[PDB]
Parts: C-alpha cells; sequence; structure tokens
C-alpha cells in the first residue's frame, strides 16, 4: 500500500506543518484525516506516524524495532546527555543505569517515599485551607509546585520550596529559558546584538550545574536510602559497576524533569476532568471519603484508591502527558503486511491517536468513563501506553501513579471543586502537556488534616 501524506510546501516538504506551538495537536489532526499511518517528510528526514493499534502492536515488537531519539530528543540530550531518557539502548551507561536505579522504584522504596509525599501533599492542602473566600486556583501551577518538591524530597532530599514561592523556582526558569535558547539559536550569525543572549545561557547553565552541584555536596556532608543513594552507591550487578561521575550529574537532571512534568500535567488534566464530569467527580469523591479514613493517608489506603486511580488512567487515556515516542527498525521488516521499512527507518507512535481507536475502545472515544478500567484484563494488549513500551517504559510509573493517587484522594477529601469559569481547554505543548489556565475554586470540607 502507498502512503498517505499530509501537504506540502515545495522543498520544505512538510516541515513547515511543525511550525506551530501545538505540534502533536496538529497531527492528531493530521491523522484524524489520513488513518492509521502517514509519512512525514522534512530536508533530510523521514518518519512514518503512526495511530492504530494494529500498527503500534507491530512497533512495539523489541525484536523488532527499537527506542529512537526523535529530533526532540536529540535536542534535549544536550542537557540530559545518557541519562536514562536520552540514552540509546545500545549506549553501555543505559542498562548499566538501568538496572542500577531500578531497585529505586520497588515495593518496598515506594513505601519508603510516602511519608515525604505526605509531607508535600500536606502542604498544598494547607496552601488551599488558607485561602481567602472567593480566591481561586491556578492548577498547573500547583501541581507543578507539588510534584517539583515531591521527586526533589523523595528522591534527593532537596527542598524546592515552591509553596513559598508566587515564582517559579529559579532551576525551571533556568532550564526553560536554556532550553529556548538552545532552540532560537539554530534558527537565526553572531551579531553582537546577541551576547546577552550569550551571558544568559551561561547563567542559566551555571544555575543547573549549581544544583547538582549543590545535592551531590549536601549528601555528602550528611542516613537517606534514596533515588540519590543508589544513583551515587549503586553496583550494576552484571557489569559491577557503579556510575560514573559525569552520568550521576545527567541521571539527576533527567530525574528532577523527568521525574515532575508529566506527573503535574496528569494531575491538572485529571482535575480538569473532574470538574466538566460532575458525576464522576462525585463518585471519586465518595470514594476519598470513605477510604481515607485517617488524619493522614498510608501506603495502604492509597493502594485501596481504585476508583481515583481509574480516573487517573482515563486520564492519561485521553490526554497521556508524554504524547509521543519514537522507534526505529532494527532491520529490513514490512510493517502490517503492507509497508515495506528499511533498517534504520523512523516511526513516530501518536499515543493520544491510539487511545481514541474505536476499534478498540468503542465509538465514544472522547467521553471520559473511568469505568472502562474497571476489568483491567479487558483491555487489549499495546491498547493503553501512556508509559511507554518494553524495556524502554517509563521507569518512574509506579512514581507518579502513587504521588497522583495520594495527591488527588487527598484534594477530593478536603474540598468541593467549582468550574468557576466554565475554561475552556487550551492545551500547552512543551515536553509534556497541559492545560493552560486552568482555574478553580476549592471549598474547604473543613476535614482536620494531620501533621
Ligand atoms: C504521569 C507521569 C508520567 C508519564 C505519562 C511518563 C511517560 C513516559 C514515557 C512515555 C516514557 C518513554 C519515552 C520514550 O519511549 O521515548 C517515559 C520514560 C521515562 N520516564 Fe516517565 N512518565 C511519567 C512519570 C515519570 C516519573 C515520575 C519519573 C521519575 C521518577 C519518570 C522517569 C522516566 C525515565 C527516567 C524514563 C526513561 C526510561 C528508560 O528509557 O530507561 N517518568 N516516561
Amino acid at each position: 500500500k502507498e502512503m498517505p501524506q499530509p501537504k506540502t510546501f515545495g522543498e520544505l516538504k512538510n516541515l513547515p506543518l511543525l511550525n506551530t506551538d501545538k505540534p502533536v495537536q496538529a497531527l492528531m489532526k493530521i491523522a484524524d484525516e489520513l488513518g492509521e499511518i502517514f509519512k512525514f517528510e522534512a530536508p533530510g528526514r523521514v518518519t512514518r506516524y503512526l495511530s492504530s493499534q494494529r500498527l503500534i502492536k507491530e512497533a512495539c515488537d523489541e525484536s523488532r524495532f527499537d527506542k529512537n531519539l526523535s529530533q526532540a530528543l536529540k535536542f534535549v540530550r544536550d542537557f540530559f546527555g545518557d541519562g536514562l531518557f536520552t540514552s540509546w539502548t545500545h549506549e553501555k551507561n543505559w542498562k548499566k543505569a538501568h538496572n542500577i536505579l531500578l531497585p529505586s522504584f520497588s515495593q518496598q522504596a515506594m513505601k519508603g517515599y510516602h511519608a515525604m509525599m505526605v509531607d508535600i501533599a500536606v502542604q498544598l492542602v494547607q496552601k488551599w485551607e488558607r485561602l481567602n473566600a472567593d480566591e481561586h486556583i491556578e492548577v498547573p501551577e500547583d501541581m507543578t509546585r507539588l510534584t517539583l518538591d515531591t521527586i526533589g524530597l523523595c528522591g534527593f532530599n532537596y527542598r524546592f520550596n515552591s509553596f513559598y514561592r508566587d515564582q517559579p523556582h529559579p532551576f525551571i526558569t533556568s532550564m526553560v529559558r536554556a532550553l529556548d535558547e538552545a532552540m532560537n539559536k539554530l534558527q537565526r550569525p553572531d551579531d553582537p546584538a546577541y551576547d546577552e543572549n550569550k551571558r544568559q545561557f551561561q547563567e542559566d547553565i551555571k544555575v543547573m550545574n549549581d544544583l547538582v552541584d549543590k545535592i551531590i555536596a549536601d549528601r555528602k556532608a550528611s542516613q537517606s536510602d534514596d533515588l540519590l543513594t543508589h544513583m551515587l552507591n549503586g553496583k550494576d550487578p552484571e557489569t559491577g559497576e557503579p556510575l560514573d561521575d559525569e552520568n550521576i550529574r545527567y541521571q539527576i537532571i533527567t530525574f528532577l524533569i523527568a521525574g515532575h512534568e508529566t506527573t503535574s500535567g496528569l494531575l491538572s488534566f485529571a482535575l480538569y476532568f473532574l470538574v466538566k464530569n460532575p458525576h464522576v467527580l462525585q463518585k471519586a469523591a465518595e470514594e476519598a471519603a470513605r477510604v481515607l479514613v485517617d488524619p493522614v493517608p498510608s501506603y495502604k489506603q492509597v493502594k485501596q484508591l481504585k476508583y481515583v486511580g481509574m480516573v487517573l488512567n482515563e486520564a492519561l487515556r485521553l490526554w497521556p502527558t508524554a504524547p509521543a515516542f519514537s522507534l526505529y527498525a532494527k532491520e529490513d521488516t514490512v510493517l502490517g503486511g503492507e509497508y515495506p521499512l528499511e533498517k534504520g527507518d523512523e516511526l513516530m507512535v501518536l499515543i493520544p491517536q491510539l487511545h481514541r481507536d474505536k476499534t478498540i475502545w468503542g465509538d465514544d472515544v472522547e467521553e471520559f468513563r473511568p469505568e472502562r478500567f474497571e476489568n483491567p484484563s479487558a483491555i487489549p494488549q499495546h491498547a493503553f501506553k501512556p508509559f511507554g513500551n518494553g524495556q524502554r517504559a517509563c521507569i518512574g510509573q509506579q512514581f507518579a501513579l502513587h504521588e497522583a493517587t495520594l495527591v488527588l484522594g487527598m484534594m477530593l477529601k478536603h474540598f468541593d471543586f467549582e468550574d468557576h469559569t466554565n475554561y475552556e481547554l487550551d492545551i500547552k505543548e512543551t515536553l509534556t502537556l497541559k492545560p493552560e489556565g486552568f482555574v478553580v475554586k476549592a471549598k474547604s470540607k473543613k476535614i482536620p488534616l494531620g501533621g
């Protein structure tokens, strides 16, 4: 079969289609127009975007396809190096770090993180309890305060102290501005008009490198048994080697960013869908009240929040917050009986489109129905992939879910929520997705919160 392709712009081919602040949303629209697969060409490159469970299931066969670094991940790699997210599977440091850090995401590990998660969650609740009448909440902003603080404390024993700030933490400001500068630069000339951009860039890289330095120095100065403990001391059972110093620095930056941005988006979209679906809200709120019987939640009680977990999975169905991942053909192969591929050919999996495959989910794919997740074996293999695929799947999945379940459960226990502005969904795309400008009012249920 000859592959569909979107509209062209002469020698630039399809490239100008991505000249938008919302490329993933643009690609979704193209997918709706063209179907389960389409080719996308730019000068010097080609990729094929996949949207159906039938094709994506084959792309997820690790004997045939491996993780690729898309253009986006190559760019991030200048900052995240050969950390876990931006390493190739065949680089020695991938499997070494995987094996060293996997234990940091065990059950015993999650039990160990729980107390510090509650520390940050209690700060969020107290914030909202302390608002005056008729004041509102800036949802993605507060969720990011929470999730940045949580990875800093749980992972690193570092306090970002984001609830003591009206502005973003300087580390995040410097990361975003360093990423932007790196991007604007390619598209420009050593005009001394750009000497100031270069000065700002050095200062932002310094902010990042100083934080990394400080995380490491504070630990050496200090018994912890957290993510940073395993980075600094753990040995790979296979090679017998620990991580090298440079790789440790890349892991710290990778985890600080990866370990919060997508989770903030998930909590934000979950609350959005709950306020837009009051009967679902009522069910989740009822579960929180019935389960969360103590002044602060226990690990076991978070595990008991089945419906809250279904809400979170449904939010990930509709708006998976790391919405695309890339693969390459390990050898020449034919995809779906129809599309020949050569060794090295790139594929992109459009997760939001996969999650709207009517042949899997039924016709009502735009509806928010947590109940889809009530009998989990009923979800076909490779139908639901918000955490990626195979050995290159999200290492932090359990950490994200535990944090989000805890936090959303506490939110629902302690407050009633109002969509006071009748908010119109506007999804901002960065490395992640978020509902930009989402605001609510939260009226306290006046339920005491433990220490
Ligand atoms: C709802 C939250 C999250 C979502 C939707 C998400 C999604 C993803 C996806 C789709 C990948 C695969 C990327 C690819 O194939 O290119 C991935 C990888 C990764 N994630 Fe997550 N993630 C979440 C939370 C986290 C958290 C909390 C952590 C850290 C504590 C984290 C750390 C990582 C790392 C290090 C990898 C690379 C794994 C490897 O290749 O060895 N993620 N995540």
